[PDB]
C-alpha cells in the first residue's frame, strides 16, 4: 500500500499521522527544569510511537526492525519537532506552549540549546514548510538505523520508501514555483540540516549517559499497539 | 589568473576537486618484522597525522574555503577532520568487502578490530559496501568530501550555502552526463546526502573513543597547520 501512493496522499498521510503539541507539568531552577523536559520527552514518546505506525511502510517492517529505527532516531524525532516550533521564537527553545525556554535557563546543556537555536534560526531562514518538515522527520526515522541493522529484501524496502519521501519533496518543491536548479538546491540544503540534527542527538544521548530509552521499553510499546 | 568559486562551471569544480585530492600514503612499518610487534593503534594514529598535514593542502584548494577567515577554516576543519579521514576510507576500501584498506600495506578486517574500535569498523565497513553498491564514482566522492567540510559542525553564512549549492549542481551535473533522469538524478543525490548523516554519526562515535582515552587536535594545533601552511613552498 505505502509504494502506490501519490506525492498529494504522502503528503496528507503525513500530516495526518502528525501528533499532537503537548503541554508541559503545570521561576525553575536547574532540578525543576531537567524534570519537566524528562517528563515532557516521555509523553511525547509515547505519541511519538502511534506516528511511527502511521508512516507509510513503517508497520511493514518486523517488530525488530521497527524498534531498532524507532531507538536510533528518537532523539532525533523530538529535536526536529522542537526546532520547526521554535521556528518563530528566535533565541527561544519552544518545548510546549507553557514551557518557552531561553539560552540562559544545568552542565552541558547549554552547548545543546546553542545547536538547537542555531538550527531553528537556519530552518527559519529557509523558510522551512510544514509539508517539507513531515517529510524530513520521516526520512530521520526510516534512515538513522537503517545503516547499523545487524544482518537485505528488508533493507531495499525501507530504500524504496526513503526515494517516494524524496520524490514527494521535489514535488512540493515543483508544485511552490521552484526552477528545477533551485529544486536540487533546496534538497540538499534540506538534506545537509539532518547531518546536524544526527550530531546534536549524538552530544545529547553522550549527556544521557553520563546521569535512555531501552529497546525493551520500545518494544513493549510498539507491541501494546 | 584566479577563478572565483562562484563563477566555477561544473567541469571546472570536478577538475580542481580532482586535482585538489591527497594522495594515498602507507602505513609506516618495517615490511621485513612481524605483525605481531606493530601495534594496530599506533600505526592508526601515525597514518591519520600524516594524512592530517595532506588534508591542510587539499582543504586550502577546495573551491571557497580561502574566501573564510583563518578563525572560519579551523572551524570547518576541527569539526571534520574525522569524516574526511572516514570518507577517504571508506572510497578507497569499497572494492575490498569485509576489509578497511587504510594503506595499500595495511587492509585490516573485522578480528583484527576486535583487538570500542569493533563498532566503528562496523559502521566504517556498512558505508563503504553502500557506496560499492551505489557504485559510487571518484568525481561523486571529491563533491561529497567537499560538501563535508563546508557543512561540518552544527553574509559570510550565504557565501558557503552559495559555495554548497555549486558543489550540487556538480553532482547534478555528473549524474545527468551518467544518463540518469531528473528524478534518478534527486533520488541518488538524497541518498549520497543522507550517508553523509551516518558519516557524520560515525565521526561523533570517533571523537567520543579519542575523548575517552593529547589524542584529538585541538583548536590551536589546527590554526597553526594552516597558519604554517602559508611557509611551505609553491
Ligand atoms: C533533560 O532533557 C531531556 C531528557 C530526556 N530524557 C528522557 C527520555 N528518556 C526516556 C526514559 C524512559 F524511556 C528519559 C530526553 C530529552 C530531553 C531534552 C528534550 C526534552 C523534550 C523535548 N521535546 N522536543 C525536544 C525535546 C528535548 C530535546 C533536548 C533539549 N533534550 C534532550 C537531550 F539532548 C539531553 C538529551
Ligand atoms: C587509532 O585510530 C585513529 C587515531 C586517531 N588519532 C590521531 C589523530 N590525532 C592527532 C593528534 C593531534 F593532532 C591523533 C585518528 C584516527 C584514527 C582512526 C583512523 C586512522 C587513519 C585513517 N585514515 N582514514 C581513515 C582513518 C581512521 C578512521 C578511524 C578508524 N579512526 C578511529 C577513530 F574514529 C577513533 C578516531
Amino acid at each position: 500500500m505505502a509504494l502506490s501512493l501519490t506525492a498529494d496522499q504522502m503528503v496528507s498521510a503525513l500530516l495526518d499521522a502528525e501528533p499532537p503539541i503537548l503541554y508541559s507539568e503545570y521561576p525553575f531552577s536547574e532540578a525543576s527544569m531537567m524534570g519537566l523536559l524528562t517528563n515532557l520527552a516521555d509523553r511525547e514518546l509515547v505519541h511519538m510511537i502511534n506516528w511511527a505506525k502511521r508512516v507509510p511502510g513503517f508497520v511493514d517492517l518486523t517488530l525488530h526492525d521497527q524498534v531498532h529505527l524507532l531507538e536510533s532516531a528518537w532523539l532525533e524525532i523530538l529535536m526536529i519537532g522542537l526546532v520547526w516550533r521554535s521556528m518563530e521564537h528566535p533565541g527561544k527553545l519552544l518545548f510546549a506552549p507553557n514551557l518557552l525556554l531561553d539560552r540562559n535557563q544545568v552542565e552541558g546543556m547549554v552547548e545543546i540549546f546553542d545547536m538547537l537555536l542555531a538550527t531553528s534560526s537556519r530552518f527559519r531562514m529557509m523558510n522551512l514548510q510544514g509539508e517539507e518538515f513531515v517529510c524530513l522527520k520521516s526520512i530521520i526515522l526510516l534512515n538513522s538505523g537503517v545503516y547499523t541493522f545487524l544482518s537485505l529484501e528488508e533493507k531495499d524496502h525501507i530504500h524504496r520508501v526513503l526515494d517516494k519521501i524524496t520524490d514527494t519533496l521535489i514535488h512540493l518543491m515543483a508544485k511552490a514555483g521552484l526552477t528545477l536548479q533551485q529544486q536540487h538546491q533546496r534538497l540538499a540544503q534540506l538534506l545537509l540540516i539532518l547531518s546536524h540534527i544526527r550530531h546534536m542527538s549524538n552530544k545529547g544521548m553522550e549527556h544521557l549517559y553520563s546521569m535512555v530509552p531501552s529497546y525493551d521499553l520500545l518494544l513493549e510499546m510498539l507491541d501494546a499497539h
